[PDB]
């Protein structure tokens, strides 16, 4: 078959789609690791046993075990992020979209987000059909273990012998393993293996970050696109000691004692591999208190992540790295609606009084000092623009700014200082069909479909300028993948640095100035310059 | 003569002016105290010895001893605030403007400003001709001792016996004495003595404040207009211990030892009364380090000012007090140009770099903690609006806001809470003929002429809307004087309180909303709410 490709591990058969007037060959569900199941739960992934026989790569693969948000039962806007294939631990599968400088096609690799607890390469929104077809590039995506399955971290609690029992970050080992698989097999799909670009969003973006900077993997890929996610972000890294404590709680939470981890770890681990995945899937969430602070995150392990993400950079040079990164306008709105659903509504705005503005602010930042809390509350106090609506708008800004936009900004400046050619974007279009509430603005993740070129899909409802924006945002990705520079011919989009923190604005509004420096600079000046000084007692 | 009026101390003869089509009788230079000279230097004023014979009250009286700012030699804009009659210690004279509810005319009494170091009732700008004529009210002004002459404070350094040797605040005793004189003689000028209104600007405004609230005088006048000056303001009150230290330096500075103040005060005081006034006039300024922190100020004396101005209010009710108060848009520009003339220009704006923005900010607020300095510097950091020009604009705002607008705001809220009917205004018109630099905006004191009705003077150059504004601002004063309420017929101008900090905006722009709450509330929220909390270690 011409839909058959001989991979490193055996022949695979795929589908043929014709989108945007070009043939793509779509291979979905290729095992890249042995199913991380039974004895291999919590462990590093091991390469998949080779096969022979055409492997059916025409259906979607499984979704790694996770829980579905049902805060709005039946609301399409929530469940399009829920798993759309069966959930199972057997989930380590790769997807390749392959069209029908000169030694093969560029390969783009997508890592999804979902806070290291959720997410799946199989979501419609991550369909690489159009990107591959129009970009004329190889696009690949894959599942990686999330939640406690990907991030249970207990090795310090156990003797040397039991290191590989629960080393932590195996979800990042998964990604490492799938990217290795794609390098190995780039040529078999018409792809140039030295021409690879990682890209992702939220936790996927931070994972792009980890894969570029980890000693375990660094050098393999040196060109990445990070959408609203950087490892310095508070939700995207976690100490080993906190990870262990979460792990110890989970072990207890699944009725497995955990106080025997030192005296007899092997038995505690057997117990945890006998637990049904659904039980882990639920009990891991007991350790979630704090908006945007998940129990699973890239963990300082002296291995994949050997130091805290900002002490990594003071010593490694990045002159050969190309980085495209950015943010959406309202990063924090849906996190705030979910974590404070008692206060807020999905569809309409909330006139939030001043005491309940304080109630929420003082909670979100309860772990900062009160000199920070007072400073933050003062920085986000509305005075104009009709109260209440404005207060909700400011708490959203604060969440977005503290958790995504300003960490991204800070990491973008640190990447530029060590030589990386950084390009920064800011996404400010609220899609016309968005059925999230108007007050929620331009949601975290709203940009993913645009960068994938989905507005080019004439079967989904979009306005002509939105299809223009999708064609522009996909083209920024394809040009970044192809040249390390997102800028089109004659389009001005200069490098981002501390000296000139210029970013590109993606909007349908042809009246705005596309290049801007000041507004993000001021927003995040508070978080990245002034607030550190407040923290000095 | 019909220009002759029999006062408490003898007959006085004045002038007849006809302005705005009404006859006014203008008596200038009426002694209200014995010349505070030789033995009476530094002492409380004593009532003037009665005379007989028509006293020539047709010329301007002397100016109390002070120094003239010559920062711009020949610039009319500076020297119209310099003394325009001879400077001398013999200066305690009153002025009455008297036209040609029902028991006499209202009496308005003007107290000039000049930082308790300068100023004179004789300035053209304080001409009450139009106000009296158009308002059809009695207007009075008078000289009061300024500088060390009015405020040398040494009684704590000396035994009980020598209390009256240098009690301090004699300049406020002067004003007390002239207001008493005007009550005594209100009827002789056609004025109703129970119908008196104090009004003033800068230090005069704070003096209006002191005269309304001092136990020495309170009850006499219960209706006042305070323009950019309140006693809580940092430049408008001073402890006794700091006053003594200033006094001790001056005594040393005039070559009189000062370390003998306790062992033999009488000799140290003789020495200081032998010093030429010009020497005191100069050496008192040696104790001026710090913008807006003059060596002379209303001093806590357990007498005229028995406590710190904000601990006074927590115990006295003001239900019968009417207070009209307010601010100009750019309170701090000329103070900043004078104290930082090396940096800035009179006519054109300064592109102030960021390090020199810090140089000035860190100096002006050098005495605040660094947690305040960092907070203030962050609160006034420009990001947009073209740098440099913007930085100068923000340091001006900070000075204006910290030194006048926010203390006034704070005192206005405290006055309303204790029952006073407060009305708040905000003056935002830059006069067309202003030959100060455009960047200096609407200067501190720019409003005085408008409230005096000077734009009604057809011989000075003003635009028609400026004459409208003068006619409106004079009418706010006359209506406030007559009814305790500045509001015209059908004009909405509601009471100012913490609950509803609404103010009236005086502008020639007919496009703005005259009533506003939010913009001052936000400006001063920083100074009056948030910064106090920063001050907590
Ligand atoms: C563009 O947008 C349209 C929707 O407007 C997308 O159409 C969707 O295509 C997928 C796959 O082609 C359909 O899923 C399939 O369903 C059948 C049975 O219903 C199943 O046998 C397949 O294995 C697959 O699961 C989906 O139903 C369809 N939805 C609609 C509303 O048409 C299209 O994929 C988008 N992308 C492009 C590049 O056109
Ligand atoms: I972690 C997390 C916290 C709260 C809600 C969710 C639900 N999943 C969601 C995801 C994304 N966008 C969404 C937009 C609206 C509502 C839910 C979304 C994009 C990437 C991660 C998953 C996940
Ligand atoms: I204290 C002080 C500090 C700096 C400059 C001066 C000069 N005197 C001045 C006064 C007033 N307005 C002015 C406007 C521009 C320039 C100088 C002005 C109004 C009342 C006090 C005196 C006084």
């Amino acid at each position: 078959d011409r839909l058959v490709v001989q991979t490193s591990s055996g022949p695979v058969r795929g589908r043929s789609v014709t989108v945007q007037g070009r043939e793509v060959h779509v291979y979905t569900g290729i095992p890249y690791a042995k199913p991380p199941v039974e004895d291999l739960r919590f462990r590093k992934p091991v390469p998949a046993e080779p096969w022979h026989g055409v492997l059916d790569a025409t259906g979607l693969s499984a979704t790694c075990v996770q829980e579905r948000y049902e805060y709005f039962p039946g609301f399409s806007g929530e469940e399009i992020w829920n798993p759309n294939t069966n959930v199972s631990e057997d989930c380590l599968y790769i997807n390749v979209w392959a069209p029908a400088t000169t030694n093969g096609l560029p390969i783009l690799i997508w890592i999804y987000g979902g806070g290291f607890m959720t997410g799946s390469a199989t979501l419609d929104i991550y369909n690489a059909d159009i990107m591959a077809a129009v970009g004329n590039v190889i696009v690949a995506s894959f599942q990686y273990r999330v939640g406690a399955f990907g991030f249970l971290h207990l090795a310090p609690e156990m003797p040397s012998e039991f290191a590989e029992e629960a080393p932590g970050n195996v979800g990042l080992w998964d990604q490492a393993l799938a990217i290795r698989w794609l390098k190995d097999n780039a040529h078999a799909f018409g792809g140039n293996p030295e021409w690879m670009t990682l890209f992702g969003e939220s936790a996927g973006s931070s994972s792009v970050n980890a894969q570029l900077m980890s000693p375990v993997t660094r050098g393999l890929v040196k060109r990445g696109m990070m959408q609203s996610g950087t490892m310095n972000a508070p939700w995207s890294h976690m100490t080993s000691e906190k990870a262990v404590e979460i792990g110890k709680a989970l072990i207890n939470d699944c009725n497995c004692n955990a106080s025997m981890l030192k005296t007899n770890p092997a038995h505690v681990m057997s117990c945890m591999r006998s637990v049904d995945a659904k039980t882990i899937s639920v009990q891991q969430w007991n350790s979630y208190s704090g908006i945007l602070s998940f129990p699973s995150a890239p963990t300082i392990d002296g291995a994949f992540l050997p130091a805290d993400p900002m002490t990594l950079m003071k010593t490694a040079d990045l002159k050969d790295y190309d980085i495209l990164m950015g943010n959406v306008r309202d990063e924090g709105t849906y996190f705030l609606l979910y974590d404070f659903i008692d206060y807020f509504d999905k569809d309409d705005a909330t006139a939030l009084p001043r005491d309940k503005y304080l109630e929420i602010m003082n909670n979100i930042f309860g772990k900062a000092t009160q000199a920070e809390r007072e400073a933050i509350i003062f920085q986000y106090t509305s005075w104009e623009g009709n109260p209440g609506y404005q207060n909700q708008q400011q708490i959203g800004r604060a969440v977005g700014d503290h958790f995504f936009t300003c960490p991204t900004n800070e990491y973008a400046q640190a990447l530029a200082e060590r030589g990386a050619s950084v390009h920064y974007y800011y996404f400010t279009h609220r899609t016309s069909t968005s059925l999230w509430g108007e007050w929620m603005g331009v949601l975290h993740g709203d940009e993913i479909e645009y960068f994938f070129g989905q507005p080019l899909n004439n079967s989904l409802q979009y306005r002509p300028v939105e299809r223009e924006l999708g064609k522009r945002m996909l083209s920024a990705v394809i040009e970044f993948a192809k040249t390390g520079n997102p800028a089109q011919d004659g389009e001005e989009w200069p490098n981002f640095s501390k000296e000139d923190p210029v970013y590109y604005i993606f909007s349908t509004d042809d009246k705005i100035e596309k290049l801007a420096r000041g507004p993000l600079a001021a927003r995040c000046s508070f978080w990245n310059d002034y607030l550190p000084k407040v923290r000095s007692w």
